């Protein structure tokens, strides 16, 4: 009551936007990230440790586990292509991600393995409501591969479901 | 360089073209409040703010220079041009008391700020140095609402001192209607 307090509503989205600048600039940057997909070119992505540590588990326990100040870090990655790399980095630095109803599986493997769990399940969603008797065998398939219980669960429901069971 | 090295472990004849969008509402909220955690517990940080003002214990402050240059155009200049790949750089701070740098930090960290009334005058000097103008604008608007005819003259004068062109022209505007 004889206290000054202020809080501004939308800073961590203007903070949000700046250190996007910062990536996009290559300023500041602590983490290569060295993409390789088949036979496509070998994609590099700049970014900072403290964001996709911010954003994501796997990244947060590879830098903290690391025990020690040693400035760049080189993260190489095989087997998920590049495009998936880029919409998640873009995902930790805005919040957003938009793309194609075709990219959606491949997204979702790549948000798994990095466990960017609200985007694995905004794809998830997607995925169900996509369900039709041409592709519920593959979501089926692939939601097994990837260990998403829920969306291999409704798939094959929705399959059963054909068949009165 | 330390390495790490990540792998990946008919069907779709028909799919359309329809547009998925996700935008995640409170994503810069959570991710900030992860941000403010590893500063707290020191970790992944690569600046040490060594704070030393007349008369004052010198503080020590580790943070994040992304996090700092997000929220302020003064600790941006100072990270880009610093030398690229550093690990910890230690940087030497004066004209700042630790106790008001330590609210800024905070602030850049967890987009709050609360003082007593009687530090708003320090905290918004500090503020101005640092260019955090979220900050300014709040002070700037209490002080503007303390006007009256017996300090309008020594607001509009510490306005002039600490450079803030708002608070000087709305003291000065206060003034002239007398
Ligand atoms: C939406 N995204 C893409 S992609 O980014 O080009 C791509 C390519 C290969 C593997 C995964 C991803 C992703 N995400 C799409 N396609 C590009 C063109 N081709 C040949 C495709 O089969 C899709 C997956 S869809
Ligand atoms: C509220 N804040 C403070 S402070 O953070 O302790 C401080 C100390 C020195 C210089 C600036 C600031 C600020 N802000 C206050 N006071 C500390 C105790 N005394 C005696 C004071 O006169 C102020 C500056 S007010």
């Amino acid at each position: 009551n004889r206290t000054f307090s202020y809080t501004l509503e939308d800073h961590t989205k203007q903070a949000f936007g700046i250190m996007n600048e910062l990536r996009l600039s290559q300023q500041l940057c602590d983490v290569t990230l060295q993409v390789k997909y088949q036979d496509a070119p070998a994609a590099q992505f700049m970014a900072h440790k403290v964001v996709l540590a911010s954003s994501s588990p796997v990244f947060k326990a590879m830098f903290t586990n690391g025990l020690r100040e040693q400035g760049m870090e080189v993260v190489s990655i095989e087997g998920i292509h590049p495009k998936v790399m880029e919409r998640l980095i873009e995902f930790a630095y805005t919040a957003s991600i938009s793309m194609g109803e075709k990219c959606v599986l491949h997204v979702m493997n790549g948000a798994v393995m990095y466990q960017i769990d609200s985007v694995v399940r905004a794809c998830s969603d997607f995925l169900v409501q996509q369900l039709d008797p041409s592709n519920a065998i593959g979501i089926a398939n692939f939601a097994e591969q990837i260990g998403c219980v829920e969306l291999h669960q409704r798939a094959r429901e929705y399959i059963y479901m054909h068949f009165g069971e």
